[PDB]
C-alpha cells in the first residue's frame, strides 16, 4: 500500500503545516501538525476542556462506530517549546492520503495548553518519530507510522514541504518526480527516539564550506533551524543590523534586509537554504525588527532541523531494519 497526502502552511509564514487526516467512521477529519519530532498522535475532541477549544475541529469518538476506549490508558506530553497536552485513548481507524491502519491509537485530549488553544488552524499532532516516545501509560502505542509499515511497498515516508506553499507527505513510496539530482542517504541514530543523524557541515551566501560535524534531528515538528551558537553567530554576522535580542528571545534583523542563504552538509552532497527562507517576519505588528529563521539550539539540548531546513530539501525517512535519512535538492 501506499499513501499521500497535501500538507499546507497554516499562515503566510510558514509556522507549522496541517494535513488532513482522517479518524473514525464516518471519516471525521482534522488537520494534524505532522511531527517527525515526536511519537503521539492526540487530537481536540468531545473531552477537550471546553474553556481550551477555540475554533479548532473535535474527534468525538461517541459518534465512531469503530471507535474502542482503551481502557485504563492516558497520555501527557510536554514539548521542547513548553506547551502540553495530556488525556486518554481510543482506538480507531486512522487514514492518511488514502493510508489506511485499523487500530490506531488516537490520544484524545482532555486538556491543552494556551498554546495550542489559541491556535484554530492545529487540530492535532501526528508523531512520526519513534515508538519508544509515545507516551501512552501503562501499555506504549505505536506510531501510525510504525502501524502502517509491514503493509507499506517500501518501509518510508517522505516530507516535501513548500515554501509558502503546500507539499507533500507520502507514505510507502519515493516520488522519483518530486526532487533534482540523487538523494544522499545519511546515518541515523534511534537511541533518543529521533531521526538522529550528523550534518557534515555549512556555509553562509556564498562563503567557503566548513567542514564539521553537527548532529541533530530531522523535525518536521519544530519551525526553525536550531544549530550551534557559533554557526548562528557566523550566520548573522552577514546580516547589517542583526543582534541577539534576549528580550525578544534570539536573533533579529533589519526587515529592510536581503537575507545570505545557509547550505548544510549531507555526506558529501550540500543542501542551500534560501535567504528568504530565513525570513519570519515582523517581531510584532508594525516593527521593522524582523525574527531570524536561524536561531542558536544552545540551552536545548540538541540541534535541530526544522521546517526552515527541512522545506529547502526532498526528505526521506527510511524506516528499514536500520533506519536512515535521505535528502535530496528540489
Amino acid at each position: 500500500s501506499t499513501g499521500s497526502a497535501t500538507t499546507t502552511p497554516i499562515d503566510s509564514l510558514d509556522d507549522a503545516y496541517i494535513t488532513p487526516v482522517q479518524i473514525g467512521t464516518p471519516a471525521q477529519t482534522l488537520n494534524l501538525d505532522f511531527d517527525t519530532g515526536s511519537s503521539d498522535l492526540w487530537v481536540f475532541s468531545s473531552e477537550t476542556t471546553a474553556s481550551e477549544v477555540d475554533g479548532q475541529t473535535i474527534y468525538t469518538p461517541s459518534k465512531s462506530t469503530t471507535a474502542k476506549l482503551l481502557s485504563g490508558a492516558t497520555w501527557s506530553i510536554s514539548y521542547g517549546d513548553g506547551s502540553s497536552s495530556s488525556g486518554d485513548v481510543y482506538t480507531d481507524t486512522v487514514s492518511v492520503g488514502g493510508l489506511t491502519v485499523t487500530g490506531q491509537a488516537v490520544e484524545s485530549a482532555k486538556k491543552v495548553s494556551s498554546s495550542f488553544t489559541e491556535d484554530s488552524t492545529i487540530d492535532g499532532l501526528l508523531g512520526l518519530a519513534f515508538s519508544t516516545l509515545n507516551t501512552v501509560s501503562p501499555t506504549q502505542q505505536k506510531t501510525f507510522f510504525d502501524n502502517a509499515k509491514a503493509s507499506l511497498d517500501s518501509p518510508v515516508f517522505t516530507a516535501d514541504l513548500g515554501y509558502h506553499a503546500p507539499g507533500t507527505y507520502n507514505f510507502g513510496f519515493i516520488d522519483t518526480t518530486a526532487y533534482t539530482g540523487s538523494i544522499t542517504y545519511t546515518a541515523v541514530s534511534t537511541k533518543q527516539g529521533f531521526w538522529e543523524w550528523t550534518s557534515t557541515g555549512y556555509a553562509v551566501g556564498s562563503g567557503t564550506f566548513k567542514s564539521t560535524s553537527i548532529d541533530g534531528i530531522a523535525d518536521t515538528g519544530t519551525t526553525l533551524l536550531y544549530l550551534p551558537a557559533t554557526v548562528v553567530s557566523a550566520y548573522w554576522a552577514q546580516v547589517s543590523g542583526a543582534k541577539s535580542s534576549s528580550s525578544v528571545g534570539g536573533y533579529v534583523f533589519p526587515c529592510s534586509a536581503t537575507l545570505p542563504s545557509f547550505t548544510f552538509g549531507v555526506g558529501s552532497a550540500r543542501i542551500v537554504i534560501p535567504g528568504d527562507y530565513i525570513d519570519f517576519g515582523p517581531i510584532s505588528t508594525g516593527s521593522s525588527s524582523c525574527f531570524g529563521g536561524i536561531q542558536s539550539s544552545a540551552g536545548i539540548g540538541i540541534n535541530i532541523f526544522g521546517d526552515v531546513a527541512l522545506k529547502a530539501a526532498f526528505v526521506v525517512f527510511n524506516g528499514a531494519t536500520t533506519p536512515t535519512l535521505g535528502f535530496a535538492s528540489k
